[PDB]
């Protein structure tokens, strides 16, 4: 369950972090750590501007952790030893899901040092707990003087920029308070930013250390006492020269300095004895909170209980994916991957009775993602903002693990689809507001002034953590939790869309995955999901410019540099929903089928000149960020075309499956009719011509008319269509898209393409100032892995899929030395205008490296398409849990954004994962795990009733010796498989002999077969069965 | 004339800087130093965004100089010693007006280390000269392996903000070039700021080291060769484990890293013998300038002459206040104070025949004035902007020391008084422009394309250093200085007022002092 790295100081560097989980009623903090020194290099509370230990990028973190990190000095009979400073001394690091422990066994000095870190859980104060124990392993008593702590505590009110740029000047504001009380308070004397409304600063960082008794020790806040003239903080000259007792009697400078936080004890240790220090470092918003927290003594039992609580937090969080296989590393990786996916996308939970809340999410950043300005909310029920793509993908399988979620994610991520098909970049935190009358009704049993305070607080948008904080403030220490639950229940959930910066062309492609997962868990509600009119529509803050306005003239030729119409920009903080009657009526509401049809129509209208790719007319690339220059080169993405074909096919099947009447808004209906007419007219030209300029022009004219009409507002009148007419229209669209895909594959080669770049040699200027292209010259692009990944989702012949797999495996996309798949082929001969990818060496970041997210996508598509042998082999040769930690360079339980490929110029860096464990591959692995353990469709609807069946796909190397493999089904039911023999259990190569059910009430039910239906299936889905014992291919395991 | 501080590593910290005087025909650089380690903590060319050694505030400079500053490792018969790392070893610092020298006398190892710094004077390339000498003071011959240099050279094109905030990500753009040639070129692969007009970056930092002969040594650009797994750069694990000769045969990583600049020699020193390394670290705008500068071998005599020139620059600059009293400290203080006043407010000089130019001024900033964004112009006839109050006060006594100034300061600082009594905050650099007809008359004896180039350059505002650079570019290597002097003489001096940010109530009170000094 824990990863142990011996002599980590000599190993390759890696950066990591504690998950920052403080529980549902705790204050999370951010704490990043590396494998050097005492391993902890930066930690704060909210963001980089509220750091307790200064934030450094990964390079500076490696270079400075041995100096600016935690220090420990042991004086044994006069001489001073510094643990975790010499790599030749035997040291060790143990990594937990929510903890970190390091050890050093110095045989020369005969002393063992152990340091344990964990974020303080379940308290209204966010802090880091550091436990340091020194054990006398020599055979004789020693007189030990121990000093440990932090040499540079950033006072509250000093921003990161202030430090990095003007630390020397900012020292004039820094000070410490309350040295005598034993609770030093680190804050600026006054607000460092002049012309501030409030000059006084109330918040402050604090430290407190104590032995097992709990009495706080006298702090040392002046680093010159310990280090004397050595400003490099390399050796404690003052500590060597003077005894600890004399140091504590000195007059410490509490002003005009960057204060430290050191505590010391003097002890005579018997042979085998030890001394333990419990040190708390944290931050509060006012001294009152700090005094309240320390109103009760914090003894050793308190810290032990808090450590157990911190471990149990991660344990209970990841229990929903608990698995027992032949590989312990695989199970640990499953749990760790689930935790990382939760960190990135949030953990669903039932808040109150009729609300779904996502907790523990945060806008992520770390020592390697240094460009990101992370922001973790310091309050109860912690949550954070996130990008549309990341949150959309990370919540793919939420319904499987949390059935109570239902359709909430589908509604959330389709209500963010604007009328023009694009979406806001940012997904805001969940906030709630309570109306005046309902708030007055709820607060009838409250005291008058408390009622007024809750009224004024709860009638404005708030987060649940802010509400709980207000409840505590206004009620003292004891109150009624049912009041909080009732306020949450009767509150109104605000809209959570924030525009951001641009329009990517791939964000809409991840919603079909949410739909498919929901249908996999609840297959009998497809019609209700489709025809449920609860989908709102986000109001666009900016409109895509007309195509004739997007094109500019440059030295290198025509370019697309004006994608967005800046004249149509609207206010960011304004109405967030499309309202009927051109913005004056009620909020426009649409069904899911209407959203799907709108997306299909718009994306079909976004085809390129040759009718192959989807133009990046939004000014941003697709899933590949490093190709930011592609939209300027008239770039089009074949991945979007594949996704559009898949969505059109699904919509066709849905329309044919549930015939009826579908209501489309008038503008969308007119646009769809125009597109249908255009397709009927241009079908013959499309089937034979190479360039399709006329079809492109008509399509874009219709699309521009629709976009400009709907952007100004929509009346709300809805046209009515039969499912047959819409099916015919979208079938024509799908036929055109299929012909475009065939043309692209014909002109590309043995591997389906991903991107297309067009060059316009002939253009015509217009009177109004626009430029009309007259000829498009396609340019072939290097092979990308995303192309085949999206292509494998299409319903094509199995032999074609296997041929594509072979072609990819024998192409430049496959790294033979590492037996892994690269994100893209060589970009050396491509244009330099593509973007950042052209400025990177091959095999680094998003440039011909083993990008873990895309590789896991490819493996998942191999698994879903039935290439079971190939999937098993490639999963064994490419999965993180099966990697060699010496080559991987970090814990094999943790993911990475990319692995340096064989084309990396550094031979040492090859095969080594670099960026932290919050890549997008976590959800891909979760999907793969679910598919392997339970099959594609655990629940099916046969003869209008629920039917449950299991079709696992387990390779031979996951089956234990006894043949009993267990996994968690929907986070509540344990499925204990038993296999007849050690072999690959490909679906169709075995049969389920029987399955036995153990109910929660204790009753047992056994079914002799492979499928159950009705009451049994409903009980399985409802979580009323504790355990399932399934015998596969035999009654019992036989060696 | 020089201040000597013994055991400066144990004394109170102070920050200082070389004056950055490269002469009238040199490229000045900024170099800040503290009294810890090998004492030099940050130096670049133009501003904080063109640093060769990363700029740090005074606190971080004190904390990091022993790591990110210059390093030296001596291997004596197997064991490795690091000079200027242990304060218990007798060390010494000598401060000149335009130079800095440090010494260490390690009796235990029997080796003496001496490091001399000075800005390279009188060249079209701005660089810092570092001379390191190790002397075998023991009574027996020793087999010495010497390595010294800088562990973190900031590649050209990486801004200070980029470093401080996203060093890890910015490492993706960093690279080194021309290791085999002996002139490593530190620059980004492409412009780090996206949506830039020019993707290619031409400028680059360079380093070059040689013995007294002048032949360049093979550089070490991969810090992992020397420090191995120790990313803290505290001890050279790789250097201890392997001989220097084996290190030079390794395949150094020239990409995706923050490169170092280390050079090494292997020598058997007789009792009393010594080895000297002459190391140049600087920055150029293109490889052509670097190749032209090293077209002639730079031997020990060249560096000695350059050091003498650097000393004579400050000597001649401060000779105008030479004094001999009962206190030598008083005279040294007089000279140093005059030099500092010149640095802040500029040094008057006769440019041509009818122009007064102020040279060596710069918008000042240092490790303690960290809020100021300093900017020293990297060209000949170097000058800089300044605040109204500071430039107004610092030029109070210019007429006494430079009688040819006359009433120029009075006119300059009363013409900046607005009709409402206030004044702009900023005083711009002196720029000149030449009219079309006068420019055509002056360039009659010039070749046609050269005449056209000088016409298009000189009809827009320019600084004298920019004009001299253009003259060099358009004439090759030899030309007529009288043409430059005549263009300056017949050029028109632009107005040099920039508003700034606000209206202080005391700026006007310093003009009467100028009037009174002129009347004196």
């Amino acid at each position: 369950e824990t990863f142990v790295m011996d002599d980590y100081g000599k190993k390759s560097t890696f950066a990591s972090f504690l998950p920052g989980i403080a529980g549902i009623r705790g204050i999370p903090i951010w704490c990043y750590y590396v494998n050097r020194g005492q391993c902890v290099v930066s930690f704060g509370v909210d963001n980089k501007d509220h750091a307790i230990m200064e934030f450094y990028p990964a390079h500076q973190a490696y270079q400075n952790v041995k100096t600016t990190g935690f220090r420990t000095f042991l004086k044994k009979n006069g001489t001073v030893f510094e643990p975790f400073s010499d790599e030749n001394i035997t040291h060790r690091m143990q990594i937990h899901m929510n903890g970190l422990a390091i050890e050093e066994q110095n045989r020369s000095s005969g002393m063992d040092t152990k340091v344990v870190y964990y974020t303080l859980p379940g308290e209204n104060v966010g802090a880091l707990v550091r436990v340091v124990s020194v054990t006398n392993q020599s055979g004789e008593p020693i007189e030990l003087e121990l000093i440990d702590g932090m040499p540079a505590v950033i006072p509250y009110g000093v921003s990161m920029d202030s430090m990095k740029n003007m630390g020397q000047t900012a020292k004039a504001w820094m000070q410490v308070e309350d040295l005598s009380e034993g609770l030093p308070y680190y804050r600026v004397r006054a607000s460092m930013d002049d012309t501030a409304a409030v000059r006084r600063i109330d918040g402050g960082n604090f430290s407190a250390c104590c032995e097992a008794d709990g009495r706080r020790l006298q702090p040392i806040v002046d680093p010159s006492l310990i280090f004397s003239y050595d400003l490099s903080l390399k050796r404690p000259v003052g500590f060597e020269e003077r005894p600890l007792k004399e140091l504590l009697l000195e007059e410490q400078m509490t002003q005009n300095l960057l204060p430290c936080s050191f505590y010391g004890i003097t002890r005579t240790l018997a042979p085998g004895g030890s001394v333990t220090l419990y040190e708390l470092i944290g931050q509060v918003e006012n001294k009152q909170l700090l005094k309240e927290y320390f109103a009760e003594k914090k003894d050793a039992a308190y810290f032990e209980a808090k450590k157990r609580e911190a471990d149990e937090l991660a344990e209970a969080l990841t229990d929903g994916i608990r698995t027992r296989t032949a590989s312990a590393a695989f199970d640990a990786y499953c749990r760790y991957t689930y935790m990382d996916n939760v960190l990135r996308g949030g953990y669903p939970m039932q808040l109150g009775n009729n609300k779904i809340f996502y907790v523990y999410s945060r806008k992520h950043g770390d020592l390697e993602r240094d460009y990101n300005y992370f922001s973790m909310l310091p309050e109860f029920y912690s949550q954070g903002n996130g990008n549309f793509r990341d949150v959309n993908q990370n919540r793919r399988c939420d319904t499987f693990f949390a059935p109570f979620v239902g359709r909430k994610n589908i509604q959330e991520f389709y209500s963010l689809i604007q009328l023009d098909g694009y979406n806001p970049l940012g997904v805001e935190k969940l906030t709630y507001r309570l109306s005046k009358e309902r708030a007055k009704k709820l607060l009838t049993d409250v005291k008058e002034e408390q009622r007024s305070a809750l009224i004024d607080f709860a009638t404005k948008p708030f987060t649940p953590g802010a509400l709980c904080r207000k409840f505590g403030e206004v009620f003292g220490d004891t109150w009624d939790e049912t009041l909080f639950i009732r306020v949450i229940d009767f509150a109104e959930e605000m809209v959570n869309g924030s525009f951001g910066e641009g329009y990517w062309s791939d964000h809409w492609t991840y919603n079909l995955d949410l739909i498919l997962d929901y249908l996999s868990v609840f297959p009998e509600q497809e019609k209700e999901m489709l025809y449920e009119e609860v989908y709102t529509t986000f109001l666009s803050r900016i409109n895509v410019n007309r195509r004739f306005r997007r094109y500019v003239e440059t030295e290198n030729g025509l370019r697309q540099y004006r994608a967005l119409n800046e004249a149509s920009r609207r206010a960011a903080a304004a109405e967030k929903l499309v309202r009927t009657e051109y913005g004056s009526g009620d909020v426009l509401t649409m069904t899911l089928m209407e959203k799907l049809i709108l997306l299909g129509a718009v994306k079909f209208a976004t085809l390129d000149a040759y009718g192959m790719g989807i133009e990046m007319e939004g000014g941003k690339p697709g899933w590949y960020d490093a190709l930011n220059g592609m939209p300027g080169l008239f770039g089009s993405s074949m991945a979007e075309t594949y996704e559009l074909a898949r969505m059109l096919s699904y919509t066709i099947e849905a329309l044919k499956q549930y015939p009826g009447e579908v209501a489309l808004i008038e503008e969308l209906g007119c646009f769809l009719d125009e597109l249908n007419l255009i397709t009927r007219l241009e079908h013959d030209n499309i089937m034979r011509d190479e360039e399709l300029l006329s079809f492109w022009n008509r399509i874009n004219d219709a699309k521009e008319i629709y976009r400009d009409k709907t952007y100004q507002g929509v009346s709300g009148k809805k046209m009515v269509y039969h499912t047959e007419q819409l099916a015919a229209i979208l079938e024509g669209f799908l036929e055109i898209v299929t012909c475009g895909i065939k043309k692209a594959r014909r002109i590309s080669g043995e591997i389906c393409p991903t991107y297309f770049t067009y060059e316009v040699p002939e253009y015509e200027k217009l009177k109004d100032g626009g430029i009309r292209p007259l000829k498009f010259v396609p340019q072939n692009m290097p092979y990308f892995l995303e192309g085949p990944v999206r292509y494998l989702k299409l319903p094509v012949e199995q032999g074609e899929k296997r041929a594509l797999y072979e072609a990819v495996k024998e192409s430049d996309l496959y790294d033979g030395e590492l037996s892994m798949y690269k994100v893209n082929a060589s970009l050396a001969d491509s244009s330099f205008e593509l973007g950042r990818a052209r400025a990177f060496t091959p095999g680094w970041l998003e440039n011909e490296s083993i990008w873990l997210h895309m590789e896991y996508k490819y493996l998942l598509e191999l698994l879903r398409s039935g290439l079971y042998e190939e999937f098993f082999a490639d999963f064994k040769k490419a999965a993180i849990p099966f990697q060699n930690p010496e080559i991987y360079g970090r814990s094999i339980y943790e993911n990475s954004s990319f692995i340096a490929s064989s084309r990396n110029p550094n031979p040492s860096c090859r095969g080594r994962g670099f960026v932290a464990r919050l890549s997008g591959s976590t959800i891909e692995f979760i999907s793969m795990w679910k598919e392997m353990m339970f099959g594609a469709h655990p629940f099916r609807t046969e003869q209008e009733e629920l039917v449950f069946s299991l079709a696992p796909a387990i390779p031979a190397y996951l089956i234990p010796e006894d043949g009993r493999l267990s996994a968690a089904f929907m986070s509540k039911t344990t499925v204990c498989y038993e296999f007849g023999g050690h072999r690959d259990y490909v679906p169709g190569t075995y049969r389920i002999r029987h399955m036995v059910f153990f109910y929660e009430n204790g009753s047992q039910a056994t079914v002799e077969g492979e499928k159950v239906s009705g009451k049994l299936a409903e009980d399985i889905r409802a979580g009323r069965v504790r355990k399932m014992e399934v015998a596969v291919d035999l009654e019992h395991h036989h060696h």
